């Protein structure tokens, strides 16, 4: 596995973007603004800022015109000329935004700076129906603003591994220590790694390059089993180890000389799928009978509900 | 490819520009203006402007006239005589845009600012119905100023790139260093490459099309997952790796004897593609089965809910 | 079995993390605001926050909009760049959360401080159904501040045991003490083992690098029944022994020669199956069976209602 | 049999926690909250924890919300980074827990101090029907406070035995007397075994480790009969005997040669299960039997209504 494909970068962290819009056109279907006044003062502001002012009291039963949340995603190194994607979500009562289109909104960050401006057209979807109050702008926002990011400064980056290992830190700590001299490189803990780099933005670049795309062995990560329960999914791992037992279920019987099925001792992943499936039992019956067995033991593995 | 088909160059950036408008015929179905006062009050500004002053109290129940705001794209390095496509987009309560006409609007952008001004014909789309209060106009629209710009001072220039990678700068400043002499490109981050570029427009106009047509090889980029979940379309990268798992899912049993299938380790997408088949799900199922997955390993991917 | 499939390192431990927010979109299927105000509530002050101030006498019958609590997974050693997955789950009268999205929820954990700030796309699954008012979003939450850690510190590391036992503890023991020199590991009790390290991040990450991947063999556990009487499964362990013994319950007779089966004595695992499945008897009436011998002794194991 | 196995260690004991906490999700199915005021008031406390401070007079009219109370199980030698299983069960009107979340319960003992953080996902079963209001989380809570033991301290350790036995205990003692030098054990009673340990929490730990897998014969314990007649259950021991009599029940006659059959004197227990399989009764009608035998004798062991 490439070192990019299970570790992050210390200064290449992504930022949130939000911001309330309005998204016109629709087919009808957008906001009724007798229960959404928002909407209607929001389109008066706009209107306004345009240079059109609307009287206080007036009815204002408008359907082509839905208020709208959109989400962005601030890239790192994020520079002004850039576009960015965004995700646009309907807040009242539209029924659909299926052609619409954004009108200039400013995306604000948690510190309530705006850091983009989004306008585009929506892309929804066309028995499993499609999600038509929420849609898509591709490269529907320009930034206008820069985070100031430390990268390039001091001599220490710190890898910063996914799915927390010591393992697999001191794994990489080696790769990169075999790759260049001695000292190169120094596992601080079990998630990060600092690697020594020379000063200078393009020689950390450089340095940065080359470690991405490095291989290095993954070991046999952990024994876990995956249970959801609410997709009716479950998952196990390649080290997942099942110990002899007997398991009793509900409306079970051997096949054949009635219930109480026996399980193996199994230390490969196949013999445990082998005497799981002996065991006839449908996945909602599996996620009882491995939580049953994790009491008891016999599941040399840990499981999550997840 | 191409180097401007990954890279944007910092001094060519897009502007977002806004406006209010009227639309004029539409065979009816235009704006209820019983529940639309300003589409009527906008008319009489109109009409005002041109030399015809409507009375105060007037029944104004007319059904050929839709308020819509129309949105623009000012391009970069944009000239007075330029003509630029708009999408017109209803605002109130019309039913159609289908042979309207749109009535001098001036645009603005960020700055309050008129830059252009928008009048043509709408063009709309004649069971997948189109969207008939959306339209585009080609051409609809006239520059008026010019947005000051920075292009062609200095001698750095910073070829930003689209979807980041330290590897990607790289091979691009590297590439940029073996076209011309030393020194020319210096890699400033994983989006930002500076060139140095002489002074001058000509020459730096000379430089950058001769830069922008260059070939580059493209280093993988990651082993990515995409999951919609609102259009109900998964995608699966190149470099996605799969790890041998067991997987148990609601109604899927194994062809042939029963529920949690295995799937096997695999390194190449065709091979992940088949293991994948092998499990027989539907792409529904498929997100489910790809989440509970990642959350126990067993997939050497990031996936990304979009 | 290796070393970290049945001990947690005592630097090493996780956090819970908990936060309120809203997600938006949702096809209708979301609270009904006049029974929840605070979703009402809520979105007023994140608009408020925006730059949107909305009366405070409004209809405010919204249902693209549900209130819901998102539970996050402090991952240990968790830098700021790093991200982790989060469980959103309906608050009040949603009915579904098929395609929403949440907006910039800042979690908090037991000392009350913002750790993480999540925002993404809910994903939910597709007579067995799913819950569709509890989703997942996969890396949906982004890491602000880092737990002070004391790893790296002193010169004793406490590997804790799942599943306590003075024989595990033992064997855990004798095994470091084998690997390496005299005195490097010394248990404490049945759960913990203490191990002398040396001083400094690398080493101890080094040395617990070479620890966890270490196999011991698994001395028998204990002869231990699990009961759970709510899903209906039984599970008997690998050292469950049986005694001989006569067991009566209503409506069962012997095959054939009337109530009253007999049980032989049985010192291993498939015998006390098979002696258990000559007494034919549903997992329900299994259970009473198995408390019932229990009482009188009859059943060389401790049975636990689960 | 093992020691381990009739046998618990004086200084190992369990603890039971308790806490109440709400139940997030649910698909509907929550707490009428009408009739169930704490629920909401519990949930507007956590909020303003939160920092959302919900009006005094509110409908509250949820139903994605149960009030539970947990129960969890403190584990000897505990630590803070281990995890614990616990039960969600429960409290007002909640029709199901199918798929909820529990949010950050802190678990208290009987000295009320908060010794475990429970957060997780419920995992219930999909006539005999499952229990849907009460679930189990498997590592679902978090320790936070040690309990102070004095294990490892003074120089006796107490083998506590489970079904008290003089014999028991004096063949533990003499086994451990067997396998160590004289003077090493001393019975105290019928259910504690004195062992004196050497100081020092290692050697306790090796001596224990030691002991708690060896095997000692087990002494026949005693004759008898457990009467469920709640579950219509009828065990009886090895070493019942069964005396000559007479027995008359109703509607009972002889196979062949009317009521009053007789039973024969048996010493064995197969002779037993024959002599009152001969007197052809349901078990219902067993338990009759056998209670009235007792009144008079005739039945070498003594029955417990359990």
């Amino acid at each position: 596995e490439r070192i990019r494909d299970l570790t992050s970068v210390q200064g290449v962290r992504e930022n949130s973007l939000i911001g309330y819009g309005l998204v016109v056109g629709l087919d009808g279907t957008g906001d009724q603004t007798t229960q959404t006044p928002f909407t209607t003062q929001t389109l008066n502001n706009m209107l306004s800022q345009l240079g059109i002012t609307v009287p206080t009291g007036t009815n204002m039963q408008l359907k082509n015109v839905a208020a709208v949340m959109v989400t962005a995603s601030y890239p790192p190194f994020a520079r002004q000329g850039q576009t960015i994607d965004v995700v646009v979500s309907s807040m009242g009562n539209a029924k659909s935004l299926r052609g619409g289109t954004l009108l200039m909104t400013p995306l604000k960050g948690v510190d309530s700076q705006v850091y983009a401006l989004a306008q585009g057209n929506i892309l929804v979807g066309g028995v499993q129906v499609n999600q038509l109050n929420g849609g898509r702008i591709t490269n529907g926002a320009i930034i206008e603003r820069e985070l100031p990011t430390q990268f390039g400064a001091g001599n220490t980056i710190n890898l910063q591994l996914n799915d927390e290992d010591f393992t697999m830190a001191q794994q990489i700590t080696d790769a990169i220590n075999r790759a260049r001299g001695y000292g190169s490189a120094t596992a601080l803990d079990a998630r990060t790694v600092q690697v020594r780099v020379p000063s200078g933005n393009s020689s950390q670049v450089r340095f940065l390059a080359d470690i991405q795309n490095m291989e290095v062995n993954v070991t046999p990560q952990d024994a876990k089993v995956v249970i959801n329960s609410r997709t009716g999914s479950v998952v196990m791992n390649r080290e997942v180890t099942l110990d002899s037992c007997a398991v009793a279920q509900g409306n079970l019987s051997v096949t054949v000389g009635g219930s109480l099925q026996s399980v193996r001792s199994s230390a490969n992943l196949n013999s445990v799928v082998r005497a799981l499936n002996a065991l006839g039992a449908t996945p909602m019956d599996l996620m009882s009978i491995l939580q049953s067995m994790q009491s008891a033991g016999c599941l040399r593995a840990k499981l999550e509900i997840i």
